[PDB]
DNA sequence: TAAACCAGACCGTC
């Protein structure tokens, strides 16, 4: 016992199950001096916490933005990313106190964090710079003061859409003196949400043009493939990308781990959960600060329970905490603060800590399986690192085909560049909604460009629908309606369910939240809800009022459930037949039958019983485009057919979002071996947004191009048969590429 | 898989 971190690294270097060891070289801090033009008060205030020099990226950001060139920097929060935009903004306000700035954060909690840091930095100076947040949580009594006195206004894209722009006449103070627009995590604004936010930015730019100000955009993004391009397409201005990371970095060991095989005939490996529990045990017992990511909320709670039980003998009780989005605000702000100050030794988290919140800088990262994407893997890995010491990142794979392929071929992960962020701000639905909003704000002249080109046709269409009216050359708002209130930027999300502890009537308290869709299987009438190790049992799920009345409970087991998802075609309104192929387009419904739930003993993971789930069949009514394979009696084997359809669906999931310029989560591609109406093998592609937003329609239009791009992708990737980047490894035969390509050629 | 957001201002009433 009593080992150090280097001793633990050696014990992992040898005598282990490691399948790859990737060493990331240290980096000495590269710096430039504090600019002379910086206000003396700001230089003294930055002497606090030892910021007498600037990193190369911080200095480069300040210099680019001083000239007026908009920038996007790929700088982690640990490398001093907030200074890259706080320095120019605070400098500009210190020079001329009449200057203002908008900060755009993807969440309200991040806005609060940035306000707090800005308040500290400002208080260290002698200047009276007022910063405020203006979001749905801002009480309306203070909003009047905020519109007037706020030098720095910290908002959401959603609040900007819904509150600030449609009431620009109430914000004249900053729109006339706007110098900087900060966008904190650009990569979150991708896909359909990214399209909405791009149009919101267009409206903000026209508002700023009206008040005679052309602010400069300072953006931050994660390490995606196209940060400069996403920033340019999102803000509509040319961007200067800031690459170099002048922050100091130590040695980093990113290691691949494959759990041992427990039975050789049945060919079954040990759970990544158990190996992760024991690895984090050996690291936490030696007082090494560790983060553990897991793929789901239930598995996060499982790992918390196991780790705390097997570590409290040596470490104690109050050193390991959990983290997931369903936690209360106060509760997880406390968790973040504890991780930052260093008095929380370990944390078991979902992907929620991929967000650039300031939780300090961990020593060890343990991933329970591949996070899902290369970008997520690298961002999860960046949570472990030191200014000068060493750090480990253990990716413990599980039984997934993708995990096992990443294990058996580590060069496939280390050579692949991160994924790309694609938006299409010219989606007809989105562009029409935001054109109505923009016309409500300012009368929209016909020849003035909104983004790329002119858009007089949609203006004429809106005039025809009694919503706009042309006077001279400008289209005025001709409707009694407020458009911004009817348009949600992220209409995927709905109201959440609130978890209410009724354990005693005198201290009834709200303990957490959960999205409505997940509560069907996680909060049903007898489920067990695990809140950071605290056990509750759902007494009753008030589904219509989105409430879950629960009580405190101590049991041996936990609850899990899975949804039986079926898809039905309603009416087929478009179709195209070609030999052994027929591609239809129509309306479909996605039903989720809850069926049953399982009791699983927490300690042994054994099944100890089951139960029923009486909940309404949640259904999505949405447009879809499907292809079915017309076959002769000279058919193919059933299981071979399911494998082939699975491969085609993988290639479609790869190609469709790339060609239609959306995100992988914006469209769902499902496969059926025998559809209900036809009995033929069918692949459906449908956008999950309510009602639909033209993704399936564009897929039906360009499906021939999609199939050709799919064939090209299958032919050109350097794989032996299939990889997760093309058709997948689940195909068992030895001629996977050939069979899939034949089905594609037959699908002309 | 997880996670996230949403007029200003006045009127009518207790
Ligand atoms: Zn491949």
């Amino acid at each position: 016992k009593k080992k150090s971190l280097t001793e633990l690294i050696s014990d992992l270097k040898g005598n282990e199950n490691v399948v790859n060891w990737h060493e990331i070289e240290p980096r000495e801090a590269k710096t430039r001096p504090m600019p002379e033009s910086i206000d003396e008060r700001i230089k003294a205030a930055l002497s606090k916490r030892g910021i007498d020099e600037l990193y190369t990226h911080q200095y480069s950001a300040f210099q680019y933005v001083q000239k007026g060139e908009s920038i996007v920097t790929v700088t982690p929060t640990a490398s001093g990313k907030t200074l890259c935009y706080n320095l120019p903004v605070l400098q500009s306000i210190a020079q001329d106190e009449t200057n203002r700035a908008l900060y755009l954060f993807p969440t309200k909690a991040l806005a609060q964090d940035q306000k707090s840091e800005l308040n500290e930095i400002i208080d260290e100076m002698g200047i009276d710079i007022k910063s405020f947040t203006y979001d749905g949580d801002t009480s309306p009594a203070i909003r009047q003061k905020v519109r007037k006195a706020g030098h720095i206004v910290i908002t959401n894209p959603d609040m900007l859409h819904s509150a600030i722009l449609p009431h620009h006449t109430k914000w004249v103070s900053l729109f006339e003196n706007l110098k900087y627009i900060v966008i904190d995590e650009l990569h979150t604004y991708r896909g359909v949400f990214g399209s909405h936010v791009a149009n919101v930015i267009r409206r903000l730019k026209r508002i700023c043009r009206f008040y005679g100000s052309d602010p400069v955009f300072i953006c931050t993004s994660a390490t995606i493939a196209n940060p400069k391009e996403l920033g340019e397409q999102l803000t509509g201005k040319p961007m200067r990308l800031v690459d170099d990371n002048g922050a100091p970095s130590g040695r980093k060991h990113f290691v691949f781990y494959n759990p041992p095989i427990v039975n050789k005939p049945l060919n079954i490996r040990r759970s990544a959960t158990a190996e992760v529990n024991e690895l984090a045990k050996e690291f936490l017992k030696n007082k090494v600060q560790t983060i553990v990511f897991a793929r789901s909320r239930v598995r996060v709670e499982i790992i918390l329970s196991h780790i705390q039980e097997l570590v409290k003998k040596e470490i104690g009780t109050k050193s390991i905490r959990g983290y997931r989005g369903g936690y209360l605000p106060k509760e997880r702000r406390e968790i973040e603060r504890g991780l930052r100050e260093g008095d929380i030794l370990g944390v078991v988290s979902t992907n929620a800590l991929e967000l650039g919140v300031d939780i300090g800088q961990l020593q060890v990262c343990v991933m329970t399986g591949y996070p899902g994407s290369v970008a997520s893997a690298w961002q999860q890995a960046g949570r472990a690192g030191r200014r000068h010491g060493e750090s480990l990142i253990i990716m413990v794979a599980n039984s997934t085909p993708i995990d096992q392929y990443i294990v058996r071929h580590p060069e496939y992960f280390f050579n692949r560049s991160p994924e790309s962020a694609r938006i299409n701000p010219e989606n007809l639905i989105i562009l029409v909604d935001h054109l109505k909003c923009a016309a409500y704000e300012l009368p929209f002249r016909a020849d003035e460009e909104f983004g790329a080109m002119e858009v007089s046709d949609i203006l004429e269409y809106l005039q025809e629908e009694a919503v706009l009216h042309r006077n001279g050359e400008r289209y005025h708002w001709a409707s009694e309606s407020f458009p911004a209130s009817n348009i949600s930027l992220r209409s995927a999300s709905q109201e959440n369910v609130v978890i209410v502890d009724q354990s005693d009537i005198a201290n009834v308290r709200i303990i957490g939240e959960m999205d409505r869709f997940s509560a069907m299987t996680l909060l049903h009438d007898e489920a067990i809800y695990l809140h950071e190790g605290v056990q509750y049992q759902v007494e009753k799920l008030d589904w219509d009022h989105k409430k879950a009345y629960v009580r405190k409970v101590d049991v041996e087991y936990y609850t899990d459930a899975n949804l039986a998802v079926q898809l039905k075609v309603l009416e087929i309104d478009k179709t195209k037949e070609k030999s052994r192929t027929s591609l239809h387009y129509g309306d479909v419904t996605v039903n989720a039958l809850p069926t049953i739930f399982k009791k699983i003993k927490m300690t042994t993971f054994e099944n100890i019983g089951s139960g029923p789930i009486h909940l309404p069949e949640e259904e999505l009514h949405t447009s879809a485009a499907w292809l079915e394979i017309k076959t002769a009696d000279e058919d193919i084997g059933e299981k071979t057919l399911e494998q082939l359809l699975l491969g085609i669906s993988n290639v479609l999931q790869h190609i469709v979002p790339v060609y239609i310029m959306c995100d992988r989560n914006d469209v769902h591609v499902v496969s059926q071996i025998k559809a209900a109406h036809t009995g033929l093998p069918t692949i459906f592609l449908y956008d999950h947004y309510p009602g639909g937003i033209g993704l399936a329609e564009e897929v039906f239009k360009r499906f021939s191009d999609i199939n050709e791009a799919a064939k090209q992708l299958i032919t050109h990737c350097p794989c032996h048969d299939g990889c997760p980047s093309c058709i997948g490894t689940e195909i068992e035969g030895i001629k996977a590429k050939e069979r899939i390509l034949q089905l594609l050629d037959q699908m002309s």
